[PDB]
């Protein structure tokens, strides 16, 4: 073994459909993480913490309405038992559209931390007094109406499972890429990609990057101070595009 | 049938890994959607395009470096037999980081559209000749580094299926939500919503929704002209925070 002992990533899913998760555990990265032992996800079901005949893991919510709630019991029992599993140490996260918006940076974050546990909300989502009493934070993936935080839980899972040691094995736009064919359908690939010269190859890829995230995303250069040579690269880039 | 003929939506996907879309053909809403002839999700996968032994679905970059890309053979034919499946009116879209970002606006556009083909990327990407000759639109869940575009893509298709006409059956940041028990953990219940007084109780619910939604995402509320009842509500809870 050439990665230490201890810095495998656990992450606890609370979720009333578990096997949805296995779109993470048993296919790409993450599933050769999850084979390779780096990464381990485990999985509980409210439904399993249920003590009525049918399983029941919704409730009403208090004023009336249409929007159905998980109950609190089942969900609140399947959290503690994952703590419990967890040990010391697991921050809980609530997957939610009213929280904090989830860049490469708050991935950054929470990819610090050896234990996740993630709550997947279904239907309306989940009582707010659960929020204060067994959550730690609330993370948005984006601003949209879902169905369920199961999706959300994974894209989360995929982008901290890139930190794990052992794993492959820098947040700005890519320049864009080519490969074969030299010639598709008319469109030729520039000139310096087929020339050899890796010193222009190299600052050529870094000023297309440049140029594209300040056309598509100028939000991200802006927490960053840049180097000299990419500042030069941006301001030559900026200058020819107007 | 109480829905009409031809307000299905049918939804082909290109994407190296087409057993991860169980996920969302197999559970929950969408999984219900699909039960009920509602949704149609087809998958190809890129890898029964290829003509080599191995099945090669990767190629490497004009320019060099570790950065694969995926090979434009066997995904550009993928995507024009999901065409040919498809017939006319269909949609292409890139699931790609440099896209535009989806909001529920977007959101709302892109179901608009009958027929979607959703090509899920690997490794560094697709080509860029392959974006301007194939591709109809780009789109991107959220500023975040990910390893593949499936889960991106699932995301979307969870959210326009929510517009399908058959399924269940307004964007702003939800009020926050109560239900059993009455008392949790000491934590009581806001004493309106135990009143029984409905005209109160959906005063209350306004008025929070628009405050949660002006602390926590202030931007949804820049791109509407909100009722009188509304400005009436979120000046008081402004005025009430500060
Ligand atoms: C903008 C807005 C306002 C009001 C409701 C909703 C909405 O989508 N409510 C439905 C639920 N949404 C999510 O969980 C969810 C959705 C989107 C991104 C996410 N990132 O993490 C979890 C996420 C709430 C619990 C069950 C599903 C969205
Ligand atoms: C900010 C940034 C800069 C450079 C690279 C990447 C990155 O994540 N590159 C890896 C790939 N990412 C996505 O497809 C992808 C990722 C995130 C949201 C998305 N919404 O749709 C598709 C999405 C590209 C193709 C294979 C996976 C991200």
């Amino acid at each position: 073994g050439l990665v230490p002992r201890g810095s495998h990533m656990w992450i606890g899913v609370i979720s009333l459909f578990p096997e949805m998760f296995k779109a993470i555990t048993e296919f790409g990265v993450t599933g050769r993480a999850v084979k390779h032992n780096l990464l381990k996800v485990e999985c509980w079901n409210p439904r399993d913490f249920t003590f009525d005949k049918h399983k029941t893991v919704d409730d009403r919510p208090y004023g009336g309405g249409p929007g159905m709630l998980m109950m609190v019991q089942p969900l609140r029992d399947a959290i503690h038992t994952a703590k419990a599993a967890a040990g010391e140490g697991a921050k809980v996260i609530y997957l939610s559209p009213q929280g904090r918006k989830l860049d490469q940076g708050g991935v950054t974050e929470l990819a610090q931390n050896q234990k996740l546990i993630l709550v997947c909300g279904r239907y309306e989502g989940i009582d707010e007094r659960l929020i204060q009493t067994e959550i730690d934070e609330e993370w948005s993936i984006g601003d949209y109406v879902l169905t369920g935080g199961e999706l959300p839980a994974m894209t989360l899972i995929d982008a901290v499972a890139r930190f794990i040691p052992g794993v492959l094995g820098d947040g700005l736009l890519d320049c864009p890429h080519y490969t074969r064919p030299e010639v598709l359908e008319g469109l030729t690939v520039p000139p310096v990609l087929m020339s050899g010269h890796h010193e222009e190859i190299r600052k050529w890829r870094l000023k297309q990057s440049l140029q594209r995230t300040w056309l598509r995303r100028p939000e991200l250069l802006e927490g960053l101070a840049l180097t000299d040579e990419q500042r030069k690269l941006l301001k030559e880039a900026q200058a020819e595009h107007n």
